[PDB]
């Protein structure tokens, strides 16, 4: 009964804007009442509140943006999920979404009914469809979408007159975004366009959030998860990538944020589907004027010097005043759920969600306190307020460095490793090697056919991305005696903006982690040959909602998951010519331990990055290899 | 033959984005050729360079913005004009009007046939199409627009789902703004949106430019025009009826222009065809910060030195070096020339446009230095580029306050009126006294069907505008000896945005005038009973396109004209309980002196209210009285 | 070797007056700041910073030392222009000097030393318009017409003025690396004040005639193909 509950749950995610066209759907929402089948919920009060919420109207208002980081938005998500996950029956579970689905606004919707398919039992097998396809609006810009609804309304023929649009097959017509948005932020903004604009990149942060989202509390399978090393983990990944590709195409070091003035501003160029502009931020925005700026500002201040004194003290004060300390190499959870102030946090009264209120200002979205209901606050969030969008903004990278700052400080109040620690008995590297680093830019199609307002075709986006061809990377080590070890691959960038070798000291914030795997070394010589299309980190593309519904209609995969990098984005672009890096190949023991489950061998996931490094500690440890390869780019 | 050359030159203003649809259109787009035909157009260098520019590809990309402040625009439109006004017969004319059809940006296009209709002898009875109803996008938010495009492809049957949208009659669908745009400016802009964004202000400007357009050098006909003093009378009256709105409103005086920082921003709302969102210009915009606006402003304040010199001095400098006096009274217009810098100024070397560099570092819009063709820059032009959507912008008040500035620091070094050119012997006025002063809201309907991309229905928007109930003004006065005179009605505010009654020579600067009509006095007691709906001042609304396409298919009127103020924006709204406000009434002699007329008692234009007025220079002048009135608002 | 060869303070003879002292000036300022911007892209620097009248960013340490031993004055980064300091009059007097620049080119002459208007609208005018820039002892007015890059360059090389005199006379100075003609293109604030300049010669050049088709055309001779053997360069 798998294929038609998927096939049901899809039909749920079809047109969401638009109203419910399926006859039945319709009879369920026009016969099922909360009042009288609340003996089929587990949580009685969500279903009061629920039915009051539906009975006062006091709701969000339908076709209207919604963000989470307002509070009234948060309350009405937590309870619409709450309703949705204490379903005793799959039946009573669809019949509930079903009438929300008639009566919710459709992002909450789609984001409140994809978290209960995740971490629902009953729905481990569902497959959700892309973000990206349920609401393109959020990633092509507003000239491509209009373009898209003017060749469909106009029946295919002014679309022959477009010269930009063509039929690469029956069924589809195709366009170029290659040339248009000849007005764009420039700046830092441009080129690396190619990787902060990326769908994919966008995507997976919303499906990070989606499986960590700040306003559901954690169960034991969330317990286990270690939501604040997650956090920090992820964030300086993506910040030692972003780097990378600033030195790749000569952009320099990520600008630190201030308390006075932003340089850099940022022009969106999207635009919602009732069709009003993102805000824009200028460039030189003053923060120390007679405006609301000066006043967040302050009060971020004030947060960031609670969590400093925190962190300088060593530990963080309950909610009755109690001491609890974070001295142990074993807190960076902890620190990471109080510097996130998440539903997780110990005290969220006192440590608040300072990073929010660096988005409001940053995303310079105008608060003219406008109501609904008498209720509910209407807004027009920014990029950085939306997951699906905050990625194309500098300000959000500047964010995280200002938080990685915070972090490194307190990796830097830990002792430092010791020779016993970071070290493996007789296992000496002799030479490391790679076959070759080579990146492309190619084309790829997207399918924004469920924005269009159909009446009683199929177009497609063509966008270019980067990608790399597959490079072995072999290395020869002693093994001493037999063992089973683990490898780690880490890469970092090896000149700075101005040509400086980079201390090794510095590089251990700009490692990023390539792969990790498992080995059996024998006695005596050895040789570990890993493929790049065999590591498990990275996955490909996950099947479109085309794709998926034809399989499913018609009638497994395990290395699709919606919690892993995209396989094209794990190398820098590099230069044409070649772009110098560092590769370390590090090799430790093997010390012994599907929507939402990485778990690998137990230890902090930065190992041995996470603290600081220096030259003068690794005499004496033999199976840590540093060497310097070259990242090439194919011109085309 | 008139209704047959109307009807085809309305076909040529039936869809500007979308091709040619009619057959023979194409044939004589496919079969005229320039270069055998140069015998047809007198202007044989204009015929060679549109050849040129149509071969080379040089001009500017079909469904591109288009802007008359660029040099190549400008070069471009003149060349066309030139073209176009060259043609010997009508014939030549509509075929050449139909190439450029075919050839030619839409926006530029319909601009230049415009300008030559209305200056065209074989076209004086055409009558050309509101500019609101060839291009609705410039005059109605996007998401109207967006909601209209859904409306019209969903073949009307989710518009019964929208509840904002209604059936007011067979084949026509209307919607409200009334519930829209909840994201606003705010600060100045809200409380006098219902006159700053009035569809009929923007077209009167747009069409007063179409008159006098600044690439256009004038005629015999335009060289009696006074074009400098058009200039600036119609200047002063536009800020003295903002003024009075805004007093009506509780906002203030008019902020003052520095050279240092803007702290009023502005958001249009508005999205061009394509789909590209304007400008915006943020709240406390710095302009002596490390930017492209420093070297405008340093420019904008060398050229307005340059002015304030020549003003000082007493005379201009000639492109030899000679100097030509303007201390005389009659000066006036070669000094609003040299202001403008139109292409009729004696010397635009030296005096420079720097109104227009005004306009473009308030408009804030981002110069990115793009082309095409290696060619015809691409520029996103913000409100205040356009003069369809630059009254909009409390910035274009506040540089015309500038401007006006100048002009009456020009103003005050002339000599003050005497007794004897200010009064007229044995005419005493008794007492003037008016009926009734009522504003009230009303709604109104527009019609943007010409946005829509109709393949193989009729929406409408709804607005609401300020009008009036009609009034009569009596007034009582003593003749002497029988007379022909000229009667003037001036109308100012009272009391300032504190509370102190202004002196008279400060409203000098706010008298509106209202009407200005012959009379016949008497000997004895005579009475002048003027009523509202006789005066020819101001106008009723032009028959919209589909009224005139009916009117003409089916088988005049001289009360509308394009350079006319609508009627309903005569009279400022005042307040719910009653306003006061100063009339003043004016008698003087009667000095004996279709498409652009204007003409009136040789004097100028604001006379007496040009020059600063004293009270005591007004003893001994018995023919002008100042009483008080009340404006009243109808609250709904 | 060049100021030796054109010393500001040396008046022109025979063969310097045949030599288009300002046409040299305006043609050698422009090969110099072209080179300087393509090795810029070619180190990935970007395009000349862009010189205001309100702050300078880049600084410049020099690292020199005078025979005596005396440090080079340091300019710092971010120095402001727009405080109470001797710069703010330094830059009006600049302003005042530039805006009569301005006003001469759109004007189309300039004035004498006795007040007579001389134009300079002719192509040919280039050399007497850079000698009115320079202000060198060849200029036809420096009264009125007066050397701003001077100015510039004793602002921007922040070398602190201390009124210091010996025998009651010949001032004493500390000059800063802008003030040396043998160590001022170490400094990019002097091209930047030289892109000045040279904006200001574009806008001159502006409101000259474009070159036409007979000006521009050699009759019967078209190139059919050009090609280098190599462009290679090494340290
Ligand atoms: C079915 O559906 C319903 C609706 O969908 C779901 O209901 C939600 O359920 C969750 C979980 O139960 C609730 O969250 C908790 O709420 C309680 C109660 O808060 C309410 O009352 C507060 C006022 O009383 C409190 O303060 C007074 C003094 O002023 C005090 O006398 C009283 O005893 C009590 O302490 C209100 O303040 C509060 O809301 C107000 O304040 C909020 C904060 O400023 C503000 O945001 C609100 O807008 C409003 O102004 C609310 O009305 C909370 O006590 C509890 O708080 C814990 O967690 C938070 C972080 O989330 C943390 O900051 C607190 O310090 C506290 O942390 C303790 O518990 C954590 C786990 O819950 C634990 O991880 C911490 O370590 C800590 O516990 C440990 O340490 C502490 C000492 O630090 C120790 O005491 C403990 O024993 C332990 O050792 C949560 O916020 C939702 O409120 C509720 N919502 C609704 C709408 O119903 C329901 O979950 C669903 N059920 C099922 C089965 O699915
Ligand atoms: C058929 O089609 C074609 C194409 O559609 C139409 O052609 C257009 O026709 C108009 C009108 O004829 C032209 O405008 C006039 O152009 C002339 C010539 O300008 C060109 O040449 C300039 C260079 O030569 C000038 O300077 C040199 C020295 O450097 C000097 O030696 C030479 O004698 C001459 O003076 C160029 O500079 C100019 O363009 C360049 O400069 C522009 C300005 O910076 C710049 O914008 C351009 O981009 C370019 O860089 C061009 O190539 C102009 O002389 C004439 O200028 C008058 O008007 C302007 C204001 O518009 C004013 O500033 C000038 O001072 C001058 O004013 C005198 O004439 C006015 C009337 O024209 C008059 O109102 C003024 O009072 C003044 O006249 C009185 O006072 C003066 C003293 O001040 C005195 O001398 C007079 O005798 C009199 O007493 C116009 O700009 C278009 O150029 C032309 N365009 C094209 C593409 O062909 C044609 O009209 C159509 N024909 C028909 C029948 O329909
Ligand atoms: C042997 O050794 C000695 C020492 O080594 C050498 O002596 C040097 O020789 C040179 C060349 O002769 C001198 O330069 C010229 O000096 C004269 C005189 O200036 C002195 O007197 C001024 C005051 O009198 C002036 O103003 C009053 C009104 O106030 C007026 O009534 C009077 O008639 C006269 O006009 C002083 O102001 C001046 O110094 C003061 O002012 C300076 C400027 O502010 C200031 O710097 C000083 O610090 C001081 O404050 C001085 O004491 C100048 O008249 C002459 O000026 C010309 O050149 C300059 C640019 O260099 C230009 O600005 C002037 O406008 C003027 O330009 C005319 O002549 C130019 C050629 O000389 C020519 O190119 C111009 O086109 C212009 O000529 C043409 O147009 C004008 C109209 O514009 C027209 O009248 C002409 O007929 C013609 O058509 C020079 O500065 C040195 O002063 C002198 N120095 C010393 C220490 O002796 C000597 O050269 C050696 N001899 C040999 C054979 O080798
Ligand atoms: C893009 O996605 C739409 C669904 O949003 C696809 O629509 C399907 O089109 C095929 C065409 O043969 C139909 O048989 C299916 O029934 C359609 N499904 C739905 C849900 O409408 C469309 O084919 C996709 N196009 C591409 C190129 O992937
Ligand atoms: C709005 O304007 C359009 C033209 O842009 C009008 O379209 C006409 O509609 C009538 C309906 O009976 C047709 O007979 C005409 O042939 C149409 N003209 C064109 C040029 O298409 C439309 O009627 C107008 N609606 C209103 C309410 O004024
Ligand atoms: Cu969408
Ligand atoms: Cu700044
Ligand atoms: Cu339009
Ligand atoms: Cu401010
Ligand atoms: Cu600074």
């Amino acid at each position: 009964t798998v294929l038609d509950r998927q096939y049901k749950l899809l039909t749920l995610f079809f047109h969401p804007h638009e109203p419910i066209h399926i006859k039945e759907q319709q009879e369920i929402a026009a016969s099922w009442d909360l009042e009288k089948n609340i003996g089929l919920y587990e949580n009685a009060t969500a279903v009061h509140l629920t039915i009051q919420m539906l009975h006062n109207n006091y709701q969000v208002p339908r076709g209207v943006p919604f963000t989470v980081l307002e509070s009234v938005h948060r309350f009405e998500i937590s309870v619409y999920y709450s309703l949705l996950y204490s379903a005793k029956t799959y039946d009573t579970f669809y019949k509930t979404a079903v009438f929300l689905r008639q009566h919710v606004n459709e992002n909450l919707f789609v984001n409140v009914l994809s978290v209960v398919i995740l971490h629902r039992s009953d729905t481990q097998d569902i497959r959700i469809p892309p973000i990206y396809d349920v609401f393109p609006s959020y990633f092509h810009n507003g000239e491509i979408m209009t373009t898209a609804q003017r060749i469909t309304t106009h029946g295919q023929r002014m679309l022959e007159h477009y010269p930009s649009t063509y039929v690469w097959e029956n069924n589809v017509v195709i366009r170029h975004n290659e040339t248009a948005w000849p007005y764009y932020c420039n700046t830092e903004s441009m080129p690396v366009s190619y990787f902060t604009h990326d769908v994919t990149l966008n995507a997976l942060y919303y499906n990070i959030k989606l499986a960590y989202p700040i306003w559901l509390r954690s169960d034991a399978c969330a317990i286990k998860e270690k939501r604040g090393e997650l956090f920090f983990f992820w964030n300086k990944q993506l910040l030692a990538r972003y780097y990378m590709e600033r030195l790749s195409v000569g952009l320099g070091e990520i600008p630190e944020l201030g308390l006075n003035e932003v340089e850099e501003g940022y022009v969106s160029g999207l635009l919602y589907h009732n069709g009003i502009p993102y805000p824009v931020r200028p460039n030189h925005l003053v923060l120390n004027h007679q405006t609301w700026h000066a006043e967040a500002i302050e009060e971020i201040e004030v947060y960031e010097n609670r969590i400093r004194d925190m962190i300088d003290q060593g530990f963080y004060i309950t909610n009755t005043g109690e001491h609890v300390s974070i001295n142990s190499p074993d807190s960076i959870d902890v620190l990471g759920r109080l510097i996130e102030a998440n539903v997780d946090s110990p005290n969220v009264q006192y440590y608040k969600d300072f990073i929010s209120i660096w988005k409001k200002v940053l995303g310079n979205s105008l608060v003219h306190e406008s109501v609904a209901f008498n209720g509910i606050p209407l807004v027009v969030p920014s990029v950085l307020e939306q997951y699906q969008t905050a990625l194309r903004d500098p300000a959000y990278y500047m964010i995280m460095k200002r938080v990685l700052k915070l972090f490194n400080l307190w990796h830097e109040h830990l002792p430092h490793y010791t020779t016993k620690e970071l070290s493996v008995p007789s296992v000496k590297i002799e030479k490391v090697e790679v076959d070759k680093l080579l990146t492309y830019f190619e084309y790829t199609n997207f399918n924004v056919t469920n924005h269009l307002h159909l009446n009683e075709k199929s177009v497609l986006v063509q966008r270019t991305r980067l990608n790399h061809k597959v490079f072995t990377v072999r290395v020869n080590v002693k093994s001493g005696v037999a063992k089973h070890v683990t490898v780690r691959f880490f890469l970092a960038p090896k000149y700075d903006s101005v040509g400086n070798e980079i201390p090794l000291n510095v590089n251990t914030q700009n490692f990023l982690l390539i792969d990790i795997f498992n080995y059996e070394l024998k006695e005596g010589d050895n040789l570990i040959t890993r493929v790049s299309s065999d590591n498990l980190l990275v996955t490909d593309e996950i099947d479109s909602a085309s794709v998926l519904f034809n399989k499913v209609d018609s009638a497994l995969n395990m290395k699709q998951n919606i919690l892993k990098t995209p396989r094209h984005l794990l190398l820098p672009k590099g230069r044409v010519g070649g772009m110098p890096f560092v590769l370390m190949v590090y090799i430790s023991e093997y010390h012994a331990p599907i929507d939402n489950t990485i778990r690998l061998t137990s230890d902090t996931l930065g190992f041995p990055v996470d603290r600081p490094l220096f030259p003068w500690m690794l005499t004496g440890v033999e199976n840590i290899f540093l060497q310097d390869v070259q990242i090439y780019h194919k011109p085309t």
